[PDB]
Formats: structure tokens, C-alpha cells, sequence
């Protein structure tokens, strides 16, 4: 189900921990903000809605989980 940003990043970690790939879809939502979907290999999909005002912050945290899992 639709997760909060902080939970999406938490579950993203644990998707990459249990893994290579990451695929992501983004569609815009009408209240203006964006729906992000992520899926890694065998795992289910995960979802969150990121508000325009929180884009910088969210993508800054998103980078963290990404580069954190690589090392």
C-alpha cells in the first residue's frame, strides 16, 4: 500500500540489502506532486507520494540509501 516517504526509504534499503537492479516509475498526482514506484528484482513494488515542496529533501535522502547500499 502507499507508504510515507520515510517508510519508502526504509523499505528501499531492505529491498537493496536483500538483493543489482532498481526500476522506478513516476507519474504526477493532482494534489501538484509525484507518485514514485520502486521495484527491485524478486521483491514486490513499493510506493510513495512526494510533494513538490519536499523534492530536494527526498531526493537528497534517496541518494543516501542508493549510495549507502553500494559500498
Amino acid at each position: 500500500m502507499l507508504l510515507s516517504n520515510e517508510e519508502f526509504l526504509k523499505k528501499l534499503t531492505d529491498l537493496l540489502q536483500t538483493h543489482v537492479y532498481l526500476s522506478q516509475k513516476c507519474n504526477p498526482v493532482d494534489e501538484a506532486s509525484v507518485l514514485i514506484r520502486a521495484k527491485s528484482g524478486a521483491a514486490e513494488k513499493i510506493s510513495t507520494v512526494v510533494e513538490l515542496d519536499y523534492f530536494t529533501d527526498f531526493f537528497q535522502s534517496y541518494a543516501e540509501v542508493c549510495k549507502g547500499q553500494i559500498v
